[PDB]
């Protein structure tokens, strides 16, 4: 028993982290096969980042301008190209620790483990949910760019996030591994703000199922509801509309606990209208929406990798 | 910016996890050099665990009764010995992924990363604080025993916890890597309960410093206090007495923020007497005590490994 925010084991990703230095700017890169992926603002000076012309900056750089270091070993750059907001550096050495991997673009509401890195060295790992406003509530300092987010399916590492920038509210924005930003953000040091966020309803329900599985059942009421009714009450509290796809995705948890999704919706409806009355659910005084239905099943069934 | 519960990168520990099977019982083991460490109740049947005589059970086992598997490779056991509640299995192969490591017995209030494992395979990683009652608020299922807790200092992995059992309240208890349990618990399936826990005061203060560093300063009041006065107010709320050693340990954070420890104690004194008034600190509606002063510095300064 027990339910904890749980990151994937980072070993497979730790073996892919390198340091990328261009001039005086240093950040992290992902070394997969003979290609190093890193944010393209590695080629910017502190002045360029205010309004950079990345295509122009990349002209004046040759392969030798990019210092790639895996540990103490320098990786010789034999090619460079820009794909959206990511820079692809071809190196003369294929990473022998390359895991089976994919590049995926996750959807809002899905979670992933972030391996925070500095100077190509892993610092720590934590879980993040892609917020509906396409930000993540991460912990990133100077030099953390290039740190990647990932999920692990058996032996396959699905990279889905590379860190680029921090927004005024302290939240963070980045790109997929193809360099496409999540959300309407750009890799320029200019006025940008995250849109108004919303609560990932399906994840709250998943978390309530986790609570029941772990013996925390005080919030279960006698009632049921309809998908239409619940969504009208949840809309007021800035909850995403619960779709039938979300109901279907919760099926496994509903079947395991014997609590219909719409019965759990009634309990959440009451929690949203009446509050928690000073009580906790899984030790939390707030409703948690950063656990996907998969995260709950994975943790309550012990899926390994 | 941003402050998150952050685990150490688990790669160095993932390379040491093996599966240990004795008869029908399977759990995890730590493979360091040519020795596999695992809980001794691997040698118990479901019946033995109610009142096991481990010394007796170990008589009837020979080296070949212990099936150790690193991945698909079986490690041949060439020796076995029992140290307290841990079993040491000598194998004919030294783990080539053995990191620089130590065995340490952490103190109550210190944190460590847990690598949850099943069948010798890492499932996930999360941070845990050794509670004053010598339990941890973990997430463990059947077959999770042998999962270890650790800290990483540069390149040295300090193993400090091996999981053994779960207590009635859903909290968890285990041993150091020498087999000595944390707390008054025994590896027997019998009536055992965790003592009344207490709040790790120094960690709350560290967490309040983290809040200030991250711009959350609404709780800072104009007052100071004395170590004696604060401790008398904090005692009522089940807070550990704050020692001068704790004040000294907070020095780095006090110096970085320019807020004296006793000034922060006054702010915590007010938070304990008046509550948070529906507000959050670092997104939390409760005061967090699972962040050590080191954890805060490590995360707010970007210490890597
Ligand atoms: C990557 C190394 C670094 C990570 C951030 C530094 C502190 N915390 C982080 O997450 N990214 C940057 O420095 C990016 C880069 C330059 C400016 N920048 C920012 O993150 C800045 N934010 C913004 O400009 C915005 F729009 F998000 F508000 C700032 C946090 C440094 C002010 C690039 C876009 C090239
Ligand atoms: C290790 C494989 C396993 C981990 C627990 C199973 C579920 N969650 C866990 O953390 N440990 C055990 O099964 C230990 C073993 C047997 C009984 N046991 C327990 O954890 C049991 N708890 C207790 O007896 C006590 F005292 F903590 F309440 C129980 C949770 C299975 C009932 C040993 C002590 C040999």
């Amino acid at each position: 028993s027990g339910f904890r925010k749980m990151a994937f084991p980072s070993g497979k990703v730790e073996g892919c982290m390198v340091q990328v230095t261009c001039g005086t700017t240093t950040l992290n890169g992902l070394w997969l096969d003979d290609v190093v992926y890193c944010p393209r603002h590695v080629i910017c000076t502190s002045e360029d980042m205010l309004n950079p012309n990345y295509e122009d900056l990349l002209i004046r750089k040759s392969n030798h301008n990019f210092l790639v270091q895996a540990g103490n070993v320098q990786l010789r750059v034999i090619g460079h190209s820009m794909q959206n907001c990511v820079l692809k550096l071809k190196v003369d050495t294929a990473n022998p620790k390359t895991p089976k991997y994919k590049f995926v673009r996750i959807q809002p509401g899905q979670t992933f483990s972030v391996l925070a890195c500095y100077n190509g060295s892993p610092s720590g790992v934590y879980q993040c949910a892609m917020r509906p406003n396409f930000t993540i509530k991460g912990s990133f300092l100077n030099g953390s760019c290039g740190s990647v987010g990932f999920n692990i399916d058996y032996d396959c590492v699905s990279f889905c996030y590379m860190h680029h920038m921090e927004l005024p509210t302290g939240v963070h924005a980045g790109t997929d591994l193809e360099g496409n930003f999540y959300g309407p953000f750009v890799d320029r040091q200019t006025a940008q703000a995250a849109g108004t966020d919303t609560t990932i309803t399906v994840n709250v329900l998943a978390w309530l199922y986790a609570a029941v599985i772990n013996g925390d059942r005080w919030f279960l009421n006698r009632f049921t509801t309809t998908l239409n009714d619940f969504n009208l009450v949840a809309m007021k509290y800035n909850y995403e509309p619960l779709t039938q796809d979300h109901v279907d995705i919760l099926g496994p948890l509903s079947a395991q606990t014997g609590i219909a999704v719409l019965d759990m919706c009634a309990s959440l409806k009451e929690l949203l209208q009446n509050g928690m009355n000073g009580r906790t659910i899984l030790g939390s005084a707030l409703l948690e929406d950063e656990f996907t239905p998969f995260d709950v099943v994975r943790q309550c069934s012990g899926v390994t990798f």
